[PDB]
């Protein structure tokens, strides 16, 4: 009974993000936006996460992509790009990731993700499938996909 | 530099398995080769550098349509650089640079999505971080280079 929350942006949460490995420019810019406009302290972001106690313990970033110019699904439908899916050490294999994933699935929209190489078994379980490689489209990503009428 | 266009064949496809950034690209190529789709010794977006008859470094380079990829001024086209890598025992000897410089030699802008810890090398190649655009980037951390005329 560990629920998914939309994460609010603030110095505290940005501090939490530094504990995650998949940290990069999204985080840097978030910080920059916050220090430039106070009105966006305690605002929402593309991130959803799970908390144990009051520590952020697992996160995931979500955005709906225009499928018209990203040909992944049947006759070019929009899908959710899922990224930065991560659970801190000491809290893995406990189902937080699966919980975050099924949350994304609750939107009843196709999903694309570009995972880590040493965590492909986890996605096998989430019932995602490898795309057919298209060098012009995929260019050195190894995208995984999912759509309704696969694994709820 | 001693850079070279890599030719697809079981021999070099085997050598690829020595590199860590190995995925579906290679997998697609292997079956395309063996299912007779492509021809033996056909070209690829890969370029590489040998030491002896051992493939030591490689990158995949491809000209991208800048219309649907707004990364540079006046939506011009650019080359996507990826899977760039050098085998252990050969790192920090110039091979990596040699490839990046081969790419740069065509005077087109270059975009690459780098590997975690490799930040410091890219900085030495004068690649710069794009001002992050969530809709465009989505948890990529793109780096761009363009020639300064
Ligand atoms: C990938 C990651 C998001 C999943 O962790 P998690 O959400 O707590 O895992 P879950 O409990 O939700 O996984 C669902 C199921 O898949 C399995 N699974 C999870 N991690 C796995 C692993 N890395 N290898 C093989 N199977 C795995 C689990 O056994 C789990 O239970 P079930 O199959 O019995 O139903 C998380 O471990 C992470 O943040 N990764 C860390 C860095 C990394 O990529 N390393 C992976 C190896 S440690
Ligand atoms: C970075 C990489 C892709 C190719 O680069 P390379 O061929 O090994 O390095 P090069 O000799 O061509 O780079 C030339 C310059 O980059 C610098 N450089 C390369 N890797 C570096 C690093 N990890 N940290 C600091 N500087 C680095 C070299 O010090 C050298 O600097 P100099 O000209 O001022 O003396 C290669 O190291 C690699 O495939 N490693 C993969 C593992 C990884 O990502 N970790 C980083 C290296 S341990
Ligand atoms: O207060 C009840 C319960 O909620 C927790 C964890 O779910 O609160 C966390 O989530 C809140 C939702 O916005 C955050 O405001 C808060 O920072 C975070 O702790 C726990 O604190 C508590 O057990
Ligand atoms: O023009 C070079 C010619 O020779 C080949 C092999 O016959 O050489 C390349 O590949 C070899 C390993 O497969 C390397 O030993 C060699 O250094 C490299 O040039 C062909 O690629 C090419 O037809
Ligand atoms: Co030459
Ligand atoms: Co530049």
């Amino acid at each position: 009974m560990t629920k998914v929350e939309r994460l609010l942006i603030n110095y505290k949460t940005l501090e939490e993000f530094k504990k995650f490995k998949e940290y990069g420019i999204q985080e840097l810019s978030m910080l920059e936006e916050l220090q430039d406009n106070i009105i966006e302290n305690d605002s929402t972001s593309p991130f959803y996460g799970i908390y144990f106690g009051d520590k952020l313990v697992a996160r995931m970033s979500l955005y709906q992509v225009n499928g018209k110019s990203n040909p992944y699904f049947d006759n070019r439908q929009d899908y959710l790009e899922l990224w930065k899916l991560e659970v801190l050490p000491g809290y893995q294999n406990r189902g937080y990731g699966r919980a975050l994933v099924e949350f994304a699935k609750s939107f009843k929209m196709p999903i694309r993700t570009n995972p880590r190489m040493k965590s492909a078994e986890f996605w096998n379980k989430m019932n995602f499938k490898t795309v057919k490689y298209d060098m012009a489209r995929d260019k050195g990503e190894d995208p995984l996909i999912w759509h309704p009428d696969m694994d709820r």
